[PDB]
């Protein structure tokens, strides 16, 4: 579905006077690209002398980043579907709407979980990955973090419409935790890698 | 060229054991998508009652965001070309290499300047744009900011290799200005829009 879109196409659609692909969707797509950088760094670390005792770990990441893209591309589709379903219920019962709102809120939540995974891998890559691609790792950390920010906003815009208090308190809780994991990894990756910007 | 690639394609290539599309290139693509959000918000503000006296301004942003994307997609291509040229010069003269390094460092610098433009528009949209699309504006700002961070790294990784001091002090100087303009807009956009979250 979504991956088969060209970059110009996907953009034009975001740009369009339609609400179909919104921020959340874009976030997933960005996340997917961030996973690709992590995959690149992992690839450039396997089959490399000096990094052979972390090769098991590198092939493991490659495989995870492959699977994360598939998830993220799926979550972009869901985000657009979820939005249709909510909008196509603003005028139906409060039973159906409340439930649609829940599903919709779950989508960015899920994107964030993938981001939590990406962050943890970027931490492993910062530390054990190929030193000459630190830039690409850092780049991926910066995008990772933004995606998290994007999706957090999308999680909260949805929550505020949901009347079920416990569902809100829960999701908010999960959000809080994913945030901490992601911030932590992010800051560590930045701290570990900031020097590449001046040291050759 | 680049825009005609599918999302799966572009990704697979980043992921691939090749250095052709690197962070810098991703950054541009991301920036392009961020520009598209800004466009979306602008579109959803024109032809809207209550916002008619900012319509001239909204159509102006739509146009600018359209042109930004063309720039960004070009800069993505350049980044890959600039990297090839640099690598295919590691082993040639220090004349050729130094010059290749400068060109290469200009690419993300240029992407940054686009981001600076994006930031300024996001400031306009946060203020005058359609209130129910604030989320999209904010999302774009966060991406904008990240792209700047992506590209700054790529500007500096190149500079550090460039022996020409004045070129370095200049670039660094520009970089700091663009950073400040981007930060300022960013913070302002956040400050103005953070409240939509509750």
């Amino acid at each position: 579905e979504v991956e088969r879109l060209s970059l110009k196409e996907f953009c034009d659609m975001v740009a369009e006077r339609k609400p179909t692909p919104g921020g959340g969707a874009v976030g997933s797509v960005v996340g997917a690209m961030a996973c690709a950088l992590a995959e690149m760094v992992a690839n450039f670390t396997r089959k490399k002398k000096g990094y052979e005792d972390v090769e098991p770990e590198m092939e493991r990441i490659v495989e995870a980043m492959e699977e994360a893209r598939l998830k993220l591309f799926d979550l972009a589709k869901k985000d657009m579907e979820a939005f249709e379903k909510v909008m196509k219920a603003y005028k139906s019962s409060e039973g159906e709407l409340q439930n649609a709102l829940k599903e919709a809120a779950s989508v960015p939540m899920d994107v964030i979980r993938v981001m939590k995974d990406l962050a943890h891998e970027l931490e492993k890559l910062a530390e054990f990955g190929n030193k000459n691609l630190a830039s690409d790792t850092l780049n991926a950390a910066d995008l990772c973090h933004a995606v998290f920010q994007v999706e957090k906003v999308n999680v909260l815009i949805n929550l505020k419409e949901i009347s079920d208090e416990t569902f809100r308190k829960n999701m908010l809780e999960e959000l809080e935790e994913q945030e901490a994991q992601i911030e932590g990894c992010y800051q560590r990756v930045k701290k570990m890698l900031e020097g590449i910007v001046w040291s050759s």
